[PDB]
């Protein structure tokens, strides 16, 4: 099946076509019907599988544009690293031209991202420490999150972000959709899934 | 997504509609794009999930009708029990009106099934002991199998059918598609997957 065979809106199919993206990878093909229907998913997959679009497409599809100044994000993606935050943000921006994506990460000052968040965002792609700092400063508001994604949960564990990840998830409404990607499923990630996800289907392409 | 949103041929959508089947269950929704594209899948799922159609639909879709007298089956489904063989056969018959499905099982004499097989079949749904007896008698010919399904691999293990299952799979061409369903994945089933499947995606709805 091609991307056009899935329930994806025009601006997304046009964006995909513009980058020569036509045919879902296996994790995308298996995930999309579920994820596009709002269901929670665990994607056991590493980079190279197309896992990013497996969550970025759902986000793109579910979120309609908004121009509301100062608006709070409706999608949150957590990543272990600045590098992956930037990469994921770029990809989401590319498949969701209708959305404002803000990347949040450390190894830099707080001002620029704070001001981006305060201007308004539809999606935030963040490393957990910096995200939690903004949450607790009242700069990042997660009360409107509809889709939360943990991208490389095992790495976030290895880097000691468990408490941050949990605090961030706890700040989002449980009505959300949650997608969890991880190559491995250590017991913390399994617990995270049990606590923060709704009967997720697991798709493993390892 | 509804069944009509997947690449299923008219006789199958008509059959589904005739039974009021419209919307894939989660394992179906995740499996179909992969399975309809010929890919191998492990479905970690128990009865109640819709796992049967997750493999019966692919079989139905891939196999065009044939009227060839004495033809050898192009699909093989192995089940642990007579009861499940009969149930799966019934379901496959119902979604594949264009195919002749033969159930093979023990606890009965050999004549009736032998004669059914010799008349020709498109799909055989069998328990492993009886299937292997027919194979070795030269009555069941598996050289044309295009789709093999292990349905409840863990149960087939628990009932001591490992050697039979392996012999049967070994008799099918490796060019086939293989689908393996099992609630649990004991090491024999994992080995079976490694040996007899091609990079399968695992979908777990447990
Ligand atoms: N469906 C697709 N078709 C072609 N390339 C893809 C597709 N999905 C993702 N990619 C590329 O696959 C690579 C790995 O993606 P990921 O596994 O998300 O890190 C990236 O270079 C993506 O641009
Ligand atoms: N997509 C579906 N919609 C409604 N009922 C279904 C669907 N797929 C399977 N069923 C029913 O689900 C039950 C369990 O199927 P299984 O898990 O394959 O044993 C059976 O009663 C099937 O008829």
């Amino acid at each position: 099946m091609e991307f056009k065979d899935f329930p994806l809106k025009p601006e997304i199919l046009e964006a995909l076509h513009g980058r020569g993206l036509t045919t879902p990878t296996p994790i995308q093909a298996a995930a999309l019907p579920l994820a596009l229907e709002g269901k929670d998913l665990i994607g056991q997959a590493r980079t190279g599988t197309g896992k990013t679009l497996a969550f970025a497409l759902p986000i793109a599809e579910r979120l309609a544009p908004s121009q509301e100044r100062g608006r709070k994000p409706r999608a949150l993606v957590l990543t272990p690293t600045r590098e992956l935050a930037l990469q994921v943000a770029s990809e989401l921006t590319a498949v969701a031209p209708h959305l404002k994506v803000v990347a949040v990460y450390g190894g830099t000052g707080y001002g620029k991202q704070k001001e981006a968040l305060l201007r308004g965002a539809d999606a935030v792609v963040a490393t957990p420490g910096r995200a939690l700092d903004y949450l607790r400063q009242g700069v990042l508001d997660l009360s409107r999150v509809e889709v939360a994604v943990l991208d490389e949960a095992d790495e976030m564990l290895s880097m000691g972000f468990e408490e941050e990840v949990e605090a961030l998830l706890s700040a989002t409404p449980p009505s959300r959709q949650t997608l969890l990607f991880s190559a491995t499923l250590p017991s913390w990630a399994k617990r995270l899934a049990e606590r923060y996800m709704k009967n997720p289907v697991l798709i493993n392409v390892i």
